[PDB]
């Protein structure tokens, strides 16, 4: 059917009325073949750096160059300032990517493949148009399925910028229908020896009542480094609109009259920088139009591992892509089946398949016995002390002592790329 | 260098200085690397097709059928003014590919390779996934190099959808350098013994001066049917500044002499033809139907076979060496492969004619409409389409810019040719080389 026969139509006010009062797991509602994406969610990981030259940029600046890796401020006070401004850069570059992607593609928001535990997305920007950029690889793997968890690496050994995060959701509809999206987990680059923490927004999805779902950002993102210097990024909802301010350290971050820096406009198209209080200087900052995303290389479907997302989903996809409510069901069950097989195998070869470039870490003050616990000068730990961050599994970005980190009750679990892993793995190749 | 450092870049004001001393054309004016695109204009043709059911939809439409075939009004008065609702609906879908794709993914306008003459585009749209389509055909070539002239057919065997047209341009800048763009040449669609003819709009390439060029229509197109009805397209530029761009009023009329009066309209279509726009019939004005949103339905490109298959004369292939050296951004490179690409060329030629193939008018000829014609032209058939459709409109057969009326300050330029290019199939069924 045509779009504008979605909202009206049998199928979507049956759906609507199944959201009316939903109880139980979402990934697992059946809706319409037109909501349906054909893309799993192990494959979102690719999102961190669809601007190959904005991800690898801060590692360019150094104390010898940085004021003319400064566009917007050629009297940049530090490189460490100047290093804030392109990983700020960068940061809302991304957003694009996560939020509007399947608006582009697929013709709105759409649900999503809920992948399979163990489940790879793996592949390589090659830059080859850039040979100083050198190659960049992602490695993406679902570490839980009960409840969903995709764990990530995106890494450039030439330039050493390395990043590694997890993502997970609580998600549930309000009384109009708006889906109400809580992220848990944050992201971690280093560029060489200088660390930030990026925690994810929550949002919501709109449009569900018209069949015509989009993504609204709200609350705040944060990015703490190392250097101590602090970026709050508050998104607002005209369209896309966010604030991000970059605070010398986070202390000053309750005042926002001592930003150094605040960068206002829409994280979809265009946002301009000024310095300081000097609101009739502005320069533009980002414009999202001007920059086209570039995808990464994933090998051909041929070539893939069957635990590999895209080979492993093939059949479904189809299935989906032409509207077989049948066929859907009977290749998502000839997945199960193929899966269970394949676990088995792995199993034999001595593989932990479950954990295969990730582990899972216990941070708490009080770890378990047989618990793998963080190394001593742990990253996470001191930015997230730098920035006030509590280190539970509470909804990203939550503060000590806000009312999801007071719980008693709730685990400090988090994971961590291990590149060994990698450097050992076997099966899989890009 | 990042976006926000051309126009005060040393190479972007150089070029701006090299528009005033201009004289030429564009093909002149070396621009630098960063606004330069990989792409020839003889691909362009394949925007007139990116939605492969709205192009077929019209056929599917029947006397036993027509009230089910309209969305906007399934009280729709009559099958022929279903096929003119959708018809419009087709061409308003191409304008997003036509007009917006380089700023997708280029960034911004770019400008275009300046095709080779005799360079081939060939390529289809399988429709896979929907069997009652068929196999839908592209076939652009480069009719002329001076001045450039695109002519292209686009055809479905399957359900008699067959599509042609040519295009051209003449392009001039203000003291502000805003690129005065007016198309020349028509369109013109045939669904089974039904016929439409379409003529593209002028426009303006603005942001020239801050380097981030995009289009920006203007004026009208038209769409005249056999059936008599007429739809007539405006474009308007409002609202920029609010951010708003891309806008349009789109009114279908019983016929061309309505179309004086905006009152007759049967419906009124208004909005962004890059966004949603919507529909009124008559004057219920309290209430509107969405019409057509642009980003609802992704454009689909056709399939163009590899690299390593395609004949010398096929863009892609012939281009290849000046398209990687424009991606390096490497100038001296640039103007190398492009001096490797006329050598090509030449030789290539001289193959052709010595195999007795005809490679300069290879799918398309060019017919003269005019009143006396000169002596050896081919001229038109008794029942010409173009000559009754153009009746129809009050539409200039000769070669002033497209939409132009009989008896506009354009239709009487001294010397006027009528010269215009049209397909014959039996070219390409009998095709020596190129295949899909
Ligand atoms: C049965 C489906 C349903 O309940 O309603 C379907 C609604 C029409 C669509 C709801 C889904 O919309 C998807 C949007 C997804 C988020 C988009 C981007 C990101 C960023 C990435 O870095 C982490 C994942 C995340 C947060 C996605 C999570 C899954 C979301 C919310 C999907 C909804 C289930
Ligand atoms: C030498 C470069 C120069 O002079 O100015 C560079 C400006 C920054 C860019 C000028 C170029 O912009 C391109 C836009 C092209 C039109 C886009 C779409 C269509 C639709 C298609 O169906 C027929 C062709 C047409 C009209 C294109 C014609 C060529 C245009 C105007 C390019 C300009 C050279």
């Amino acid at each position: 059917m045509d779009p504008s026969q979605y909202a009206s139509s049998s199928s979507w006010t049956s759906f609507l009325k199944s959201i009316a009062s939903f109880n139980g797991d979402l990934s697992s509602l059946s809706a319409p073949p037109f909501i349906l994406s054909p893309i799993s969610l192990t494959e979102f990981s690719q999102y961190w750096a669809e601007h190959p030259e904005l991800f690898l940029e801060p590692s360019f600046i150094n104390d010898d160059n940085y004021k003319e890796h400064c566009l917007i401020d050629p009297e940049v006070e530090s490189p460490e300032l100047a290093r804030m401004l392109a990983v700020t850069k960068w940061f809302i570059s991304t957003l694009k990517s996560q939020y509007c992607s399947r608006n582009e593609s697929l013709g709105s928001e759409k649900k999503p493949l809920n992948p399979f535990l163990g489940e790879l997305f793996v592949g390589k920007w090659e830059n080859k148009e850039h040979p100083e950029f050198g190659e960049t690889v992602l490695l993406s793997e679902q570490v839980s399925h009960h409840p969903p968890v995709t764990a990530f690496s995106i890494f450039n050994d030439k330039n050493k910028v390395k990043l590694q995060g997890y993502n997970q959701i609580k998600a549930s509809f309000t009384k109009s229908l708006m889906l109400t999206v809580k992220q848990f987990g944050h992201t971690m680059l280093d560029i060489k020896d200088e660390s930030y923490l990026v925690t994810p927004p929550p949002l919501h999805i709109e449009g569900i009542l018209v069949a015509s779902p989009f993504v609204e950002l709200e609350g705040k993102s944060y990015i703490q480094s190392s250097t101590g210097l602090l970026c709050v990024i508050e998104f607002s909802g005209k369209k896309n609109s966010f604030k991000a301010r970059i605070y010398k350290d986070s202390k000053d971050s309750k005042d926002k009259e001592k930003a150094l820096y605040t960068i206002s406009g829409q994280w979809s198209g265009s946002s301009k920088i000024i310095k300081a209080n000097k609101k009739e200087e502005s320069r533009l900052f980002y414009d999202a139009a001007r920059i086209p995303a570039e995808h990464l290389n994933v090998k051909p479907l041929e070539e893939q591992h069957p635990l590999e997302s895209r080979k492993a989903w093939y059949d479904v996809a189809g299935a989906i892509k032409l509207g077989d409510f049948n066929l859907i069901a009977k290749t998502k069950t000839e997945l199960e089946e193929t899966q269970r097989e394949l676990r088995k195998e792995e199993e034999a070869k001595g593989i932990s398949w479950q954990r295969r470039w990730f582990k899972d870490f216990d941070y708490s003050v009080t770890p378990e016995e047989g618990a793998l616990v963080p190394e001593k000068d742990d990253t996470f730990l001191k930015l997230a002390s730098a920035l006030n961050l509590s280190t539970k599994n509470a909804p990203s970005g939550t503060l000590v002592g806000d009312k999801e980190d007071r719980k008693e009750d709730l685990s400090s679990i988090h994971w961590r790329f291990q590149r060994e892993l990698w450097d050992e793995e076997k099966e899989i190749v890009l």
